[PDB]
C-alpha cells in the first residue's frame, strides 16, 4: 500500500524546494521515502551541504510526535535523518563519471539493488545528475544483463528539465521509465491560503517559506506516488495527482537555464502530459495538506480530520483494482462498507475516467452518487479497458477524499 521513492533537489535555487519538503513529509505515512538528497540543477549548480534539509527535519523532529497520533507509519526522525545525505555537488553531466560517486548516487544503486519487489522512484526537483551517477556507475561495472535490470526496477519523475543528464539517462536508456513533466503550476493554493492552513502550524509551518516564483513547482514528482487506489505510477498513462502521461513525445526540453543542452541527445523520449492534469485534484490536495497540518499541531486525533477509508465490493486494499467483464454486461460496484475513521459522513461519486482507458466511446454508471452503483459495459468494448473511479468524500473539517479505480477488462 506504498511506493518507495527517493528525491533528489536543489535546495536553495527557490524556496519551492522548501515548501515540497514539508509536504512530503507530512504526508510520509503513505509512502517509503528511502533518500532526500542535495544537489545541483541549472539553476543552482554548485552546492556544499545539506543545511536546508537539516532545518527542515528538525522541525519535523518537533512534529513527530504529534504526526504519530494521527496516522501509522511515519518515518522516524532518526530513520530521515540517516536518508538525509549530499548527491552530486557539480552541475549536469559535468559531475558524472569516474571519481564522482556521492553518498546520494550510491543510495540510489543500494535502494534498487534492494531485495523489495516494489519499483523504486527516483526524482529531479533540480536535475537528474545524482541518478545518473548511480545508472553510470552501475553501467561501467556491471554486466549488461545486470545493467538491464537494474533499469526495470527503477523509474525516475523529472521536474521540467533542469539539467542534461536527465536527457542523457532518456537517451541511453530507453527502457528506463522516465516522466519530464511540465505542466506543474496550474494546481496551486493562493498565499493566504499558505499563510493560515500552513506556515501558522507549528514547528514544520515555520519552515514552509513564501513563495518566490511558483508555489511548491516539484510537488507533482511525489503526489504521483501519493494514491495507490486512485493510481500505479508505473502506469504512467491513468492519471492522479501528479499529473497523466498519455505518450512519449521527441524532444521535449528542459528549462531555459540548460538551453541548447537537450538538442545533442536528439532523438530522445520522454513521457510528458498532453494537456494539464493536476488542477482537477486540486480541492482534495488542498484539503489533504491543510488536515495534515492540524495533524503536526493536534496532540489529540479527535481534533482534526482524517481520510475516509474506501472499500468495493468486500475488497479493502489500498491498490487499483482490476476486473475482468464481458462486452455488454452490468457490473455491480459497491463502496458500501467504506467508512470513516472520525465517523463522518461519506459522500460517493462514480466517474468514468475515460482519458485514461482504451475504451473509445463513453460509459454510463446507474446511481453514481450513491454507495451502489452500476455500469453498463458497451458491447462495443471488447478488448478495451474501462476505468471507473470511486472518490469518497467526507464531511469532516476540511473534508477529506479518498480513491479507488476499478480498471475493467473486457471481453
Ligand atoms: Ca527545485
Ligand atoms: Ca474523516
Ligand atoms: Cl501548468
Ligand atoms: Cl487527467
Ligand atoms: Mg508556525
Ligand atoms: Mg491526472
Ligand atoms: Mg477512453
Ligand atoms: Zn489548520
Amino acid at each position: 500500500g506504498r511506493y518507495r521513492v527517493i528525491h533528489t533537489t536543489d535546495m536553495g535555487a527557490d524556496p519551492d524546494d522548501e515548501q515540497s519538503l514539508v509536504r512530503q513529509l507530512v504526508m510520509a505515512n503513505e509512502y517509503d521515502l528511502e533518500g532526500i538528497i542535495t544537489t545541483t540543477g541549472c539553476w543552482k549548480k554548485s552546492t556544499s551541504n545539506t543545511a536546508y534539509v537539516d532545518r527542515i527535519l528538525n522541525a519535523y523532529s518537533q512534529a513527530y510526535p504529534n504526526l504519530s497520533k494521527h496516522a501509522e507509519g511515519f518515518p522516524t526522525p532518526a530513520y530521515l535523518d540517516s536518508i538525509n545525505v549530499m548527491g552530486q555537488r557539480g552541475y549536469g553531466m559535468g559531475d558524472v563519471g569516474s571519481g564522482k560517486d556521492s553518498a546520494g548516487s550510491n543510495l540510489i544503486i543500494a535502494a534498487v539493488d534492494k531485495d523489495d519487489p516494489r519499483p523504486v522512484w527516483a526524482t529531479c526537483w533540480g536535475g537528474c545528475n545524482t541518478i545518473a551517477q548511480a545508472v553510470w556507475k552501475v553501467q561501467n561495472t556491471r554486466s549488461q544483463a545486470q545493467l538491464d535490470a537494474f533499469i526495470s526496477k527503477l523509474r525516475v519523475y523529472d521536474i521540467l528539465g533542469q539539467d542534461n543528464a536527465g536527457t542523457w539517462l532518456a537517451k541511453n536508456f530507453p527502457n528506463l521509465i522516465y516522466i519530464r513533466a511540465r505542466s506543474v503550476y496550474s494546481w496551486q493554493p493562493s498565499d493566504s491560503y499558505l499563510d493560515n492552513h500552513i506556515q501558522s502550524h507549528g514547528a514544520l509551518g515555520a519552515v514552509y517559506p513564501n513563495r518566490r516564483y511558483a508555489t511548491e513547482g516539484d510537488t507533482p514528482a511525489f503526489l504521483h506516488m501519493a494514491n495507490p487506489g486512485l493510481n500505479d505510477p508505473s502506469v504512467v498513462s491513468m492519471g492522479g495527482w501528479g499529473g497523466r502521461f498519455p505518450s512519449k513525445q521527441a524532444g521535449v526540453r528542459g528549462m531555459s537555464c540548460m538551453s541548447g543542452e537537450d538538442a545533442v541527445y536528439d532523438t530522445y523520449y520522454m513521457y510528458t502530459e498532453n494537456g494539464e492534469s493536476i488542477k482537477r485534484w486540486s480541492t482534495a490536495i488542498h484539503n489533504d495538506f491543510q488536515a495534515r497540518m492540524d495533524w503536526a499541531i493536534e496532540s489529540n486525533y479527535s481534533a482534526a480530520n482524517h481520510h475516509p477509508v474506501p472499500v468495493v465490493n468486500n475488497d479493502a486494499n489500498e491498490a487499483v483494482m482490476y476486473l475482468n467483464a464481458s462486452a455488454g454486461s452490468t457490473v455491480s460496484l459497491d463502496a458500501s462498507g467504506s467508512s470513516d475513521p472520525d465517523g463522518d459522513s461519506l459522500n460517493y461519486s462514480w466517474s468514468h475516467y475515460g482519458e485514461a482507458d482504451s475504451y473509445s466511446g463513453s460509459v454510463s454508471i446507474s446511481n453514481s452518487s450513491s454507495a451502489s452503483a452500476n455500469v453498463q459495459i458497451p458491447s462495443n468494448a471488447g478488448g478495451k479497458d474501462i476505468h471507473i473511479l470511486l472518490t469518497l468524500r467526507d464531511n469532516g473539517s476540511p473534508n477529506l477524499y479518498a480513491y479507488r479505480r476499478v480498471v475493467i477488462n473486457v471481453q
